[PDB]
DNA sequence: CAACTAGGTCACTAGGTCAG
DNA sequence: CTGACCTAGTGACCTAGTTG
């Protein structure tokens, strides 16, 4: 059913404000929790993220996982309502 | 001048509980807290920290001493009207 | 009795692990 | 470095019990 917001694979739950897979969620506080930049990248840096080709971009698939809203002022805690 | 706010995380207020008009979140955490030995793992940032809605769970030290702060004790019940 | 609230549950999920 | 799996909490919902 619902699958993750970021690389497309299967939802895990309502992660960062997010729905997401163990994946990117794990990578995503990993991210945070360090503002240690990931390379740069050697493509145009638009390099769209799938459940195959996520773990290819790092600072893409972080800035995806920005994109679209995963944050620290958005974890819901809970039931869902 | 409806929807009292808690008077914690200023989230939603689904009651007056313990003394004080609370949120389910801030109110469950307090029985949580009191009614065990708990004795949270000292805070990061120079105990002071903020509580609002968002970051609330971040630092559980200043949340319970926030608690205390505002007059959430077991003594102040009032099961009225 | 009717408007409320402690307490208890249990659906959810940060964070931490650690084996590939 | 990544992501499957657990565990300690978090708080949405209910209901037994308490007042006016
Ligand atoms: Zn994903
Ligand atoms: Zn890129
Ligand atoms: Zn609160
Ligand atoms: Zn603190």
């Amino acid at each position: 059913v619902l699958l993750c917001k970021v690389c497309g694979d299967v939802a895990s739950g309502f992660h960062y404000g997010v729905l997401a897979c163990e994946g990117c969620k794990g990578f995503f506080r990993r991210s945070i929790q360090q503002n240690i930049q990931y390379k740069r990248c050697l493509k145009n840096e638009n390099c769209s993220i799938v459940r195959i080709n996520r773990n290819r971009c790092q600072q893409c698939r972080f800035k995806k996982c920005l994109s679209v809203g995963m944050s620290r002022d958005a974890v819901r805690f809970g039931r869902i309502p």
